């Protein structure tokens, strides 16, 4: 039975069958979560740019990438950053059903040096639940922060 499951470490050392990249619209590299993916498959970076809003899978071998494109809330009102937020994680959801895989490493989109300088994890994860409770894949969030860690476990566990 599918689970949604926390861990606070690097997502480049996952332990699932897929990856979702919190990606830049211009397929860079870039710094935190994306700096650690593009270290660890550099191939997953060609031709990897998608827009804002949606999500792109490039195989590294035979292992998915899902670049996910989470709005800059810095750019967005926050009625469209949160249009963008909840479509990015709509297109993750499809693209993890596409590939046939049963597990996925995913981080928040749009928590970090896109959050606007906001406390983005409900509004976040939320989105992450509405999109992926439709799949039947097994849900790792990857997060770095100790608290953050304790808020996201604790929201998995209510809904149980
Ligand atoms: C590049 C990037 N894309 C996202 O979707 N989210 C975030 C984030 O704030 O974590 C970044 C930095």
């Amino acid at each position: 039975a599918p689970s949604y499951r926390v861990k606070r470490m690097d997502i480049a050392k996952n332990d699932e069958e897929c990856v979702v990249n919190a990606a830049n619209p211009r397929g860079l590299p870039g710094d935190g979560v994306c700096k650690a993916v593009y270290k660890k498959w550099p191939e997953s970076f060609k031709n990897s740019a998608t827009p804002v809003g949606t999500a792109k899978t490039v195989m590294c071998g035979t292992y998915p990438v899902i670049h996910a494109v989470g709005p800059n809330f810095s750019n967005y009102s926050e009625s469209e950053g949160d249009r963008e937020l909840a479509a990015a994680y709509r297109e993750v959801a499809k693209e993890v059903t596409r590939l046939g895989v049963n597990s996925v490493a995913i981080p928040l989109l749009s928590t970090g040096v896109y959050s606007g300088g906001k406390d983005r994890l409900t509004q976040s994860l939320n989105h992450l639940f509405t999109a992926m409770d439709s799949t039947d894949a097994d849900v790792v969030i990857y997060c770095r922060d100790k608290e953050w860690e304790k808020k996201i476990s604790e929201a998995i566990q209510m809904r149980t």
